[PDB]
């Protein structure tokens, strides 16, 4: 945990992966990383929009910028990609897991395909990616950034499948963090709990069925700062006070009462 | 408010009932004269459980054997079990894939397996049982853990799956409130319980004070019977108090208005 105020320069020449960076917040994090002269590798399924993104990262000031098109549904591609992007940058310092499968707001009936798909993409691919990135992150004492949500901390309706995977992220990576402490692994693990963010995808699914969205740009920055400064958790949401209710002191105690 | 006569003639499914807490719940339900259908992989042991349940005063007691790794078996087990009992009033989800206490070592197969068995099958069982439960205005009782509420080392995959249950079943619980579906969801957060599988997994390394599996089962059963939302059961009273999370409830309401 860096006891320090953030400075863009922290990312100058840092080698960073960003998943789900063909649109929404993943696109935003790429630009910010570009301006800070970082080496970026972005990924997603659409090779078209990815190029558009790479094109722009270069001209913003990236030290380098590549895209690799694939689907995170394919566990063999997740592993490969991370090695491909390892080659492209000569190492890895930060791993930003951002991508999610196409979700929408709907009551849950019998959609067991979507529940499994959600786990596989939103959660299980993160673990694979992580296993593949770890050898290189350990070398650079780097960081894992996992993007999550309010729905991954508290229960809302119409996002059950989605919320289940985000909860799963919390439990797994939090437990891994604890393991890196005991195991003395020096790789930071940052979990970001985002409220409604005004991405193209989000605003479509929400409209009509009535809240307030936060800017995707500041949002992308906040994620990157929490990562750079190696914080445990990062909160972001339109309301400030909202962010205050998310931390759980009781969870903090129960976690200690059984360490020793 | 609880009284064993609440289960009298209640059609109940208990999963992972061949051993540990599953076994103990069947026995409790069998003293209350519930109709009971149990399951697990081992028929040899499931038979021993089924006979004992009848000696105890079970309205009826049968087993159907299979691995919950098989979503097909899981979907059929619930039809077959409901058809046999002429209905379902309570669904006790309690089985988990064999787990040991270990640091993560890139064993993704184990993570996938844990999600599949400990979590996705719970949803398949639920989808299959829902119609009968909407019909009996009954209950779903999901059995979870402290490691499904807070982070510990040595139980990553086990932890992700238990967290998954909370996020899914808590979200659908809120969905059933606005759909007026009348079926309760009870998430049970249990600390260390003295089942044989638990005590061989921990006692090696550092250990704790293990609550009694028999009482634990009854608490699970009562909780569901009273249609509570959560149920905490641990040796310490200092645990129960901390497990509750008041901020969450406030956020849940705050953005529920929508
Ligand atoms: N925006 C919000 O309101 C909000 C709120 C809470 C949490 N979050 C979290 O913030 C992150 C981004 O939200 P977002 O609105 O920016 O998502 P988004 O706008 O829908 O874009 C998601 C990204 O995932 C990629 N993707 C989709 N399917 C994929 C697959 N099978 N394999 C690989 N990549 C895939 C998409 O590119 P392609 O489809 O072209 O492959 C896209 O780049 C997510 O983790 C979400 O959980 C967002
Ligand atoms: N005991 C604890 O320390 C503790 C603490 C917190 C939470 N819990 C929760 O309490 C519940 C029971 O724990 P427990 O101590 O009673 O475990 P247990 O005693 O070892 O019983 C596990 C049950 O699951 C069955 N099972 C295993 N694999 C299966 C599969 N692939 N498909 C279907 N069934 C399978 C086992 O029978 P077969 O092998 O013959 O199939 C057995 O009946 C679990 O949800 C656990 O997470 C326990
Ligand atoms: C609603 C947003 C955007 N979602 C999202 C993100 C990217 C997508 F591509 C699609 C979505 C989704 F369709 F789920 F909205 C995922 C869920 N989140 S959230 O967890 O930040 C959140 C905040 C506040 C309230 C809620 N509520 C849910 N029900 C009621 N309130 C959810
Ligand atoms: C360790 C026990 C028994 N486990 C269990 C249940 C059934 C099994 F079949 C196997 C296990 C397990 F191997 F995880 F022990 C599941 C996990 N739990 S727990 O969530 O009740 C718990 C309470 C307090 C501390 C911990 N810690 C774990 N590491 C550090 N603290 C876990």
């Amino acid at each position: 945990p860096l006891n320090e105020e953030f400075r863009p320069e922290m990312l100058q020449g840092k080698k960073v992966i960003v998943t789900g960076a063909s649109k929404g917040i993943g696109r935003e994090m790429a630009y910010h990383l570009a301006k800070m002269g970082a080496h970026v590798v972005v990924t997603a399924r659409s090779k078209e929009t990815l190029q558009k993104v790479v094109s722009h990262c270069l001209e913003l000031g990236a030290a380098s910028a590549h895209y690799i098109a694939g689907t995170m549904e394919d566990m063999t591609f997740a592993e490969q990609f991370v090695a491909q992007a390892g080659k492209l940058m000569g190492g890895l310092d930060m791993l930003i897991l951002n991508h999610i499968t196409n979700t929408s707001l709907n009551l849950f009936h019998d959609d067991i395909h979507h529940v499994r798909k959600s786990m596989e993409v939103n959660f299980l691919s993160y673990v694979v990616l992580t296993v593949a990135a770890l050898p290189m992150l350990k070398q650079s004492n780097g960081s894992i950034v996992v993007v999550s949500s309010l729905a991954g901390k508290v229960a809302y309706p119409m996002v059950a499948a989605y919320s289940a995977s985000k909860f799963a992220l919390d439990g797994f990576f939090s437990s891994i963090r604890k393991e890196y402490s005991v195991s003395r692994v020096n790789v930071s693990i940052t979990l970001c709990v985002l409220g409604l963010i005004d991405t193209e995808t989000a605003m479509k699914a929400v409209s009509g069925i009535h809240m307030q969205a936060a800017p995707k740009e500041e949002c992308a920055l906040e994620i990157i700062k929490g990562g750079a400064l190696r914080q445990e958790e990062v909160y972001y949401d339109s309301s400030l006070w909202t962010t205050l209710l998310i931390r759980n002191p009781s969870r903090k105690i129960l976690e200690f009462l059984y360490s020793t």
